[PDB]
């Protein structure tokens, strides 16, 4: 009930009235009524902005930026823009950090932010499953260094 | 702030919970649960119970008692002790080796019953039980971020075998 169309880490310019280039993960997906844009940062856990486009909402966005392209072919076109070297991504935040212009994205809070943070916690958890014998194995090799320092 | 910690420690608790929403029968295992009892003010005095688990990030239950809410709990568990003394009595029970903590979760993990049971002979046994609710929103966000930022300092201490050689 959610299909990823694009999921990748880009270099974006981040303005907030300071400006700095940062790595931003952009995820474009397709889902049922019941198109979604999600941006997040690996260096900032709380930073999370989204927007969900429906046919009606899209018609306004298509009028504003003079897009003749329909709702089904719009993600296909943006996906191709994201591939081009000449494409720039600029993200400008408001004073209250409630919104950001990428399309106007809103700050993701509550349950969606909880899902995001849990995914980080559980990914950072597999970090302890691989790295647990690290400090212990370092002793056997560091002892081998001093014993080989003589030769 | 107004919030004062009266008890903040890791205990061994018995955790009973249904196997799932479609299997009511219980599964039980002893686990390490961090219990925090704190005094605060909201408008008079309030007492807050918070439980969490280091092995389960989403596991976060609380309850805030006020004078009125406490009178019901005391009536229910036949506590003659007043609201100011109630945490003092709980803390003395938690000092005793014969004290048992039992946490029974519902199938949906929405609530849980936290029980303090004294195995000392002559005791009433069940000292009390308080119904704790699953913490969501901003408080859970603060909790989950603290874990993320704690697991982050894990990368600051981590040059990967110092280039092996």
């Amino acid at each position: 009930s959610k299909i990823a169309l694009f999921d990748q880490t880009l270099i974006a310019s981040l303005l907030q009235p300071k400006a700095y280039k940062t790595k931003v993960k952009l995820k474009i997906s397709e889902q049922r009524n019941e198109l979604k844009f999600e941006i997040s940062r690996s260096d900032d856990f709380e930073f999370l902005f989204s927007e969900t486009l429906n046919n009606e909402k899209y018609q306004i966005l298509a009028r504003d930026h003079d897009l003749t392209v329909d709702f089904d072919a719009f993600p296909k076109v943006i996906i191709q823009h994201l591939l081009c070297k000449n494409t720039e991504i600029n993200i400008i935040l408001d004073a209250e950090k409630n919104f950001c212009s990428f399309i106007k994205l809103h700050a993701v809070r509550g349950d969606h932010l909880i899902s995001h943070l849990l995914k980080i916690c559980s990914s950072q958890a597999v970090k302890l499953s691989t790295f647990y014998k690290s400090a212990d194995e370092l002793a056997s090799l560091r002892q081998k260094c001093g014993d080989l320092e003589k030769q």
